């Protein structure tokens, strides 16, 4: 089979398709037009974009396909380095750091951060309960207040204060800047052109930015003493099983960099995402609160607690399925081999997977893929394999999921219990693309229950 391939602009190829505030998004239409696969060039590069389960269950198959750095996780590299969402599986430094870290998420671990994220998600309730007659929130950044906290604290006994604050962090203002011109830099043929020079500078004050607070988090540590163990804990005192190893100095910040970044963005437009499609569906949100008033019957959750918020863990599941905040990975072809019978690749060849369109494939969901319905994820026996990839492939998978899916239950629980929605504008979701994907604008109005968290 020859695969189809959208509009080419002459020696620009597809590539101007890509020069839009919403790239996924138009990805996505692509494929509405084209189906399963469609080939995808630039200037000295080819894809192939996947979004049929037939194709990517076959693309997951990790003794046929590796994780690829994407253009965009190649650019994220220049600050991120051999952290672990920026490595290549053969890095030395990927398996040393996979190894030392896993256990920093096991579900004890969890059971150790849980007091912490309770900290955050209580802050985030009482400002909620502050708030005057007829005021309103603003939920993307309410909810990327909650997670860049949580991660901080949690993460490296850092408090962020993002409750105490109205303009971001400087911290998040360089982080935001610096994976924008990462990511513009997809669309420059001319890289050195000193029309990029102030682009460049500016580059590398928020690098500057960034790494100033990761000496303060690492100078901070060393004065306290180990007697936190957190994340930061094992990322100093941690040795790999296999080659014996701690993992020296400079990595360690690339990690610090690489959590602080993954460990805040996508949840936050989790959590924006579930309570959007909840405040749309008030059937899906009022079943959601009665499990929420039933199970949190203390002022504050227990751990186990959240683990027993099972409709509210579906919830968050269906949010993923139409909206996965990560939206895409990429793979290449380990050796060559020939796809779904009908498509040769050779060794080296790269694919993308787009994953809200995979998790659009009607042959798996049924013709309703667009509405919401947590149900669908009653029984992951049900779930035909590589369906459903919010957190990605393999070894390579999400490090993080359990933690984002801890705090995010956690959080949509305890509000589900104190507050009431109303969707006051008639919200028309306008999806905002960065690192993640968020609802931009979306706005609710919350009536307390007048429950108290003492
Ligand atoms: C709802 C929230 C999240 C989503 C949807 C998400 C999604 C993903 C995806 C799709 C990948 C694979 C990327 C690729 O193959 O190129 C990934 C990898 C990773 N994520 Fe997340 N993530 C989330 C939350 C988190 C959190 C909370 C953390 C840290 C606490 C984190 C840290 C990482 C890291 C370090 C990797 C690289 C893992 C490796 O290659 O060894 N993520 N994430
Ligand atoms: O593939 C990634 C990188 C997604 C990173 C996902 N992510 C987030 C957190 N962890 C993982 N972008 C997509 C879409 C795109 C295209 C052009 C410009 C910008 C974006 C692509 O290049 O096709
Ligand atoms: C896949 C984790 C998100 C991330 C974090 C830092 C740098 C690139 C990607």
């Amino acid at each position: 089979k020859e695969m189809p391939q959208p509009k080419t602009f002459g020696e620009l190829k597809n590539l101007p398709l890509l020069n839009t505030d919403k790239p996924v998004q138009a990805l996505m239409k692509i494929a509405d037009e084209l189906g399963e696969i469609f080939k995808f060039e630039a200037p000295g590069r080819v894809t192939r974009y996947l979004s049929s389960q037939r194709l990517i269950k076959e693309a997951c198959d990790e003794s046929r396909f590796d994780k690829n750095l994407s253009q965009a996780l190649k650019f994220i590299r220049d600050f991120a380095g051999d952290g672990l969402a920026t490595s290549w599986t053969h890095e030395k430094n990927w398996k040393k750091a996979h190894n030392i870290l896993l256990p920093s998420f096991s579900q004890q671990a969890m059971k150790g951060y849980h007091a912490m994220m309770v900290d955050i998600a209580v802050q985030l309730v009482q400002k909620w309960e502050r708030l005057n007659a007829d005021e309103h929130i603003e939920v993307p950044e309410d909810m990327t207040r909650l997670t860049l906290d949580t991660i901080g604290l949690c993460g490296f006994n850092y408090r962020f204060n993002s409750f105490y604050r109205d303009q971001p962090h400087p911290f998040i203002t360089s982080m935001v800047r610096a994976l924008d011109e990462a990511m513009n830099k997809l669309q420059r043929a001319n890289p050195d052109d000193p029309a990029y020079d102030e682009n460049k500078r500016q580059f590398q004050e928020d690098i500057k930015v960034m790494n100033d607070l990761v000496d303060k988090i690492i100078a901070d540590r060393k004065a306290s003493g180990e007697q936190s163990d957190d994340l930061l804990t094992h990322m100093l005192n941690g040795k790999d099983p296999e080659t014996g190893e701690p993992l020296d100095d400079e990595n360690i910040r690339y990690q610090i960099i690489t959590f602080l970044i993954a460990g805040h963005e996508p949840t936050s437009g989790l959590l924006s995402f579930a309570l959007y499609f909840l405040v749309k569906n008030p059937h899906v949100l009022q079943k959601a609160a009665e499990e929420a008033a039933r199970v949190l019957v203390d002022p504050v959750p227990s751990y186990k607690q959240v683990k027993q918020l099972k409709y509210v863990g579906m919830v968050l599941n269906e949010a993923l399925r139409l909206w996965p905040t990560a939206p895409a990975f990429s793979l290449y072809a380990k050796e060559d081999t020939v796809l779904g019978g009908e498509y040769p690749l050779e060794k080296g060849d790269e694919l993308m997977v787009l994953i809200p369109q995979l998790h659009r494939d009607k042959t798996i969901w049924g013709d309703d893929v667009e509405e919401f319905r947590p149900e669908r994820f009653e029984n992951p026996s049900a779930i035909p394999q590589h369906a459903f990839k919010p957190f990605g492939n393999g070894q390579r998978a999400c490090i993080g999921q359990q933690f984002a899916l801890h705090e995010a239950t956690l959080v949509l629980g305890m509000m589900l219990k104190h507050f009431d929605f109303e969707d006051h504008t008639n919200y028309e979701l306008d999806i905002k693309e960065t690192l993640t994907l968020k609802p931009e604008g979306f706005v609710v109005k919350a009536k307390s229950k007048k429950i108290p968290l003492l």
